[PDB]
């Protein structure tokens, strides 16, 4: 019943982070937020130039090797362990592998009660937001806007194309069982 | 004829910075961007706790003393001097003093050709964006959303309430004389 | 035998973060880094103004309530779980409660093989570094420089007062069993 | 007599920024700080991928085209204009072109009273600091540690190899005529 984890998925610049900060502000109980971004931050800088690490193409492409995956896996188990320990966890991710990515998460989550959230945004609009924020390799937003959701199942879907972050947060919070 | 300076004015979280980065990306010639934020960054940290410096109330209020103003003034003259020297300058400001603030700028600009831009956004929406970005004292957006424009004259007015940054940028760029 | 976790402890501005980035660069296998700072980053912003959250006095003091501790605890278990899952983890912390803080960690770590590192630095020197970095409430460095180590047991002790970060990293890496 | 501008020069990771923040804290009157870094921040993002812009080699090299120089020039005149207007200005730069770079500055400064400061640091030590800060293309520190000072004349020289930032700041402040 009680929601233990909220997992958001969406392409770059779709507005996930904004929603996450809004959720932490809205939800009455403290929710810890982690994502692919905080993970990369925690990983050694050299992981970004390693063969089986993560590579950012000059055109927005993203490649993930086995070195990166092995680490992500251990990190995923720890996040889930935090939840089982009683910490409310929000996860901000980008399912580059679509359904396969969701399956991987299901693999670690087990029978833990999770709220699967889909965060959509039109590719062109996301691209514009990408330009507006100045901190992102041009090309990611467009490349991830749709592929990332293929075959993925959600409990709640919000679209930031015409909805503010705080509004999407309200929509998501209503599905969070205390 | 040729536009030398573009001066944007709007309350916190109205979307100025995003527009500025979009303008720099859109406009063919290189435009340098400076604002009240880069200025505070360049000022000594202690200016933020000084009597006549700048004080950020715990509720979003902002007070500016004479120490801060004297410095801002010299900085304003330098920015204008950069323009007269041939650098295209975009300025991102918050006219806390409404029309009085614009007059001060007119004072430094002289006969330099400037494009005065107004950046509006509904207070409640800006407040939500304030929460979404996690980096801003709650209360500023609402407090500045309207007062900042009172008696101020613009050449172009854009509203981010329902327009993306890149779109407002297109509207502004069209008024920029090469 | 194989070192699973490296736990650094030291006052603010003692140089922990620099050492951590050096360790990640030096150590051949990928090491994930988390600390009290990344934790606060992951916690809701409001935790910083909550009764039992974390409060930063205007003079450098730091208070931690039960709300903050409960969360930290669940986070600690997750970090350890990441280690047991095979991820090499570096932790950057500040034992405000001296020995009591180390005991708490021992509580979560169990029989996991950990490398306890002490990072010292003269109070006055740390204070200067605090001023130099511009991002830290004046007063923390001096307040934490010594109290934080009282009754704490280390496997390796480095002092940044006259040693570069990369050098302290070499000293620490030598004690890391592959 | 009265010092109007303080111009620091030194290779990447030599410790300039730290010194600058210390100077702003130490000096009684408010000093505005600008540098090659704040300039790049103010320049359009695309300047970093333009033919005559600025290019960061994957090995630490830095190339500056005419597009970048033209803008820098106008910016230099504005900074000086700020000084003539009464603002105390600290400048943090990297004289890639050695003496030629200093001549260029002399060109804009004119008869303005300037305090020329040299900030040295051993290449290997700077390289280590480069690794420690995680935010800098590996290779810059070593490449700039010496070449940057060739044929350059200073009023004060400090060396961060064995001196803290706050200490170098004290040495520099003593040469500042009120
Ligand atoms: N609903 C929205 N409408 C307009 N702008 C938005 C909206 N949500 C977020 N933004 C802004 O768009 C930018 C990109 O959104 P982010 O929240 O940073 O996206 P993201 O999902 O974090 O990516 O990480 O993947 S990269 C930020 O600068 C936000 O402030
Ligand atoms: N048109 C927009 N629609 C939705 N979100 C936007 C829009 N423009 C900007 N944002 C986001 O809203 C946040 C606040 O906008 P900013 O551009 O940072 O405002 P601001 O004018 O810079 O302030 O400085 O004053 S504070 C950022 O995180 C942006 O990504
Ligand atoms: N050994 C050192 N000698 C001189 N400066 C250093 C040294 N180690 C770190 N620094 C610098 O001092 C500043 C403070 O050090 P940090 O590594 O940020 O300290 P810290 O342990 O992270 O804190 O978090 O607690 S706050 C940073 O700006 C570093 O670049
Ligand atoms: N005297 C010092 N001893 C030890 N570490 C220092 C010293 N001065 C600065 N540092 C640290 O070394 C790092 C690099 O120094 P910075 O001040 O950032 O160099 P920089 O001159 O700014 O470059 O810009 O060019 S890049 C920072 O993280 C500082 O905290
Ligand atoms: O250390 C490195 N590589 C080897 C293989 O040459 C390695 O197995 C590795 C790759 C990435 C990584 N990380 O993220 O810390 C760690 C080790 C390169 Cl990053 Cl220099
Ligand atoms: O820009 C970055 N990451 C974006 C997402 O924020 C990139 O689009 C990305 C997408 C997926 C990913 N992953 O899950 O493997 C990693 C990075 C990091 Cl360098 Cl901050
Ligand atoms: O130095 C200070 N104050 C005096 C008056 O006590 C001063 O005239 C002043 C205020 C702000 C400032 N600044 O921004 O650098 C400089 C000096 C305080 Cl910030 Cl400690
Ligand atoms: O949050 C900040 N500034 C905002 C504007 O970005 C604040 O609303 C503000 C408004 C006006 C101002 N001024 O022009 O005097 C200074 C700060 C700085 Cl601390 Cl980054
Ligand atoms: O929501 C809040 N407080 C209550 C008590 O009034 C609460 O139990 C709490 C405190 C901190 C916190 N956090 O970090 O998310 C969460 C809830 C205040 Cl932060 Cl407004
Ligand atoms: O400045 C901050 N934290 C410093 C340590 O980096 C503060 O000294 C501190 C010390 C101990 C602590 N804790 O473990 O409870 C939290 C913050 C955060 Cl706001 Cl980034
Ligand atoms: O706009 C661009 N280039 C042309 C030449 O193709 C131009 O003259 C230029 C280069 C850098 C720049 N800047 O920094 O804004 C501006 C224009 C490229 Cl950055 Cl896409
Ligand atoms: O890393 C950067 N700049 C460093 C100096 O901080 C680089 O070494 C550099 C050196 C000289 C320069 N210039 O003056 O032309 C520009 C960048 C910027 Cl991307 Cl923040
Ligand atoms: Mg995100
Ligand atoms: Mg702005
Ligand atoms: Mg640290
Ligand atoms: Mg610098």
């Amino acid at each position: 019943m009680t929601t233990r984890m909220i997992i958001l998925n969406g392409g770059s610049s779709a507005g996930k982070s904004g929603i996450v900060r809004c959720l932490q502000s809205v939800l009455p109980e403290p929710w810890l937020a982690f994502g692919v971004d905080s993970l990369i931050e925690a990983m050694p800088l050299k992981m970004q130039s390693a063969e089986g690490g993560i590579e950012f193409d000059a055109d927005g492409g993203v490649s993930i090797g086995p070195e990166f995956r092995a680490l992500e896996g251990a990190w995923a188990e720890g996040v889930v362990a935090m939840a089982r320990a009683g910490a409310r966890i929000i996860i901000d991710d980008v399912f580059l592998g679509g359904a396969a990515a969701q399956e991987r998460w299901r693999s670690f989550v087990g029978d833990l009660d999770v709220l699967w959230v889909g965060v959509r945004c039109d590719g062109a609009v996301a691209e514009g937001r990408e330009t507006a924020r100045g901190d992102r390799v041009a090309g990611m937003a467009a490349k991830q806007a749709y592929v990332v959701h293929e075959g993925v199942e959600y409990d709640v879907e919000v679209d930031t194309t015409h909805k503010e972050s705080i509004e999407c947060a309200w929509a998501i919070a209503a599905h969070v069982v205390p």
